[PDB]
């Protein structure tokens, strides 16, 4: 019976947008290709089995944060259902597809000119999360779309949190923090969990690969906790800006590594143009 703002009930998904095709699989389930049938505006379709209210309250948290979010570099929501026992989420469509499907359709790496289009904007999108208290928490190359103009956007918010989510009391004992509401979940540290993904995300982006991806997954959990930090694997052929900027993401002691906002203080993210990803995408084309 609880009503959501951006979600219908019982009204199919499909009177309005056209599965017509698909775009891959995961968590969630299989992820489809939509097309609005009144206005063509194409989208990703979420359809998430849902079975009980409590699950689809839990599924929510993505809806919410897409919703919420209005940032150049992060998928918009476009609509939602609930139907047949399905929550559908139907979001922005990049119709340059995944940023690791395309090293892997032309079996190489990206450039550091283009991994330095893809660091900018991402940082940029990041900023605007952590800023607005939200953790992407699964960076990786596969949630990095490319549009058709050569810019990105952040996808896949689906383990994403907004990390701060009756009575007062006498309040003469509580601390400033508690009045205040800066509890240890509204300081820096959880939010940069995303900034060392990134780290490893750019380095996927320059060998195509994660560091580890040779390891079976549990020994990569033991790696990551024990190993310094990963470096890249032909350092020569790399700027120092680049490997300066890996450093900062790529730091152990969370303390010390850098926020968003110190990031985007960092040479390595002075760019302005995305030219090197619309001749990546041009290029693909023919
Ligand atoms: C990375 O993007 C998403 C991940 C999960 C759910 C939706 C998306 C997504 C798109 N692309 C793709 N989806 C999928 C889904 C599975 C596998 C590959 C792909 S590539 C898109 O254009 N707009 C979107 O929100």
């Amino acid at each position: 019976m609880k009503q959501y703002e951006h979600v219908t009930r019982d009204l199919n998904p499909e009177d309005f947008w056209e599965i017509i095709g698909e775009l891959g699989d995961g968590a969630f389930g299989k992820v489809y290709k939509a097309q609005n049938k009144e206005t063509s505006v194409l989208a990703a379709a979420k359809v998430i089995d849902t079975k009980s209210e409590e699950e689809l309250e839990d599924y929510m948290v993505e809806i919410d944060i897409l919703a919420s979010c209005d940032h150049p570099n992060i998928v918009k929501l476009l609509d939602a259902f609930y139907y047949e026992n399905n929550l559908w989420i139907l979001i922005e469509f990049c119709a340059g597809g995944a940023v690791d499907a395309v090293m892997l359709e032309l079996e190489r790496p990206l450039t550091e000119s283009q991994i330095q289009v893809v660091c900018k904007q991402t940082l940029d999108a990041l900023n605007y999360l952590h800023d607005n208290k939200i953790i992407h928490r699964d960076l990786k190359a596969g949630n990095i779309l490319f549009t058709l103009d050569g810019d990105i956007k952040l996808a896949d918010f689906g383990v994403s949190a907004k990390n701060t989510r009756s009575f007062i009391g006498t309040p003469y004992w509580m601390a400033p923090e508690v009045v205040m509401c800066e509890t240890s979940k509204d300081r820096p540290y959880d939010y940069k969990a995303d900034v060392w993904s990134l780290g490893i995300t750019l380095i996927e982006m320059a060998e195509i690969e994660p560091p580890h991806h040779e390891l079976n997954p549990m020994r990569v959990l033991l790696k990551i906790a024990k190993s310094e930090p990963p470096t890249l694997a032909q350092p020569s052929r790399w700027s120092s800006n680049f490997k300066d900027f890996l450093k900062k993401c790529l730091e152990k002691n969370v303390d010390a590594r850098w926020t968003t906002s110190q990031l985007l203080q960092h040479p390595f993210v002075t760019v302005d143009s995305n030219k090197p990803i619309r001749e990546l995408i041009a290029e693909a084309k023919a």
